[PDB]
């Protein structure tokens, strides 16, 4: 598959600030695929963060983010964008887009998706 993930929007901020990710997709339309945030520190390779449906009116949340993060996308400029406010220090991790091609509704696991990108550096400030 020639499909490709490019995250940005990574940083450093102090505790309490925010930030806003975002995924470019080349390769293939993602207007029928569920999207995905994961993030991966020591403790956890791919921790779920988001997962949104592929017209947006669905998401669900990691349990430790929710209430913080919102999760969004732009079909027509293949984008998916993380929204994360109040960051906190244990935020700090590499954070990852994939895609969910099952057409199954959204799913929390990441062995169940594809075309990872290389992903983005997120550092909370302490």
């Amino acid at each position: 598959s020639q499909v490709q993930l490019v995250e940005s929007g990574g940083g450093v901020v102090q505790t309490g600030d925010s930030l806003m990710l975002s995924c470019t997709v080349s390769g293939h339309t993602i207007d029928n695929w569920a999207m995905g945030w994961f993030r991966q520190t020591p403790r956890k390779q791919r921790e779920f963060v988001a997962a949104i449906d592929k017209r947006g009116t669905g998401a669900i949340y990691g349990n430790s983010v929710k209430g913080r993060f919102t999760v969004s996308r732009d079909n027509a400029k293949n984008m998916v964008y993380l929204r994360m406010n109040s960051l906190k220090p244990e935020d700090t991790a590499v954070y990852f887009c994939a895609v969910d091609q099952l057409n199954a509704g959204l799913g929390d696991v990441s062995y169940d998706y594809d075309y990872w990108g290389q992903g983005t550096q997120v550092t909370v400030s302490s």
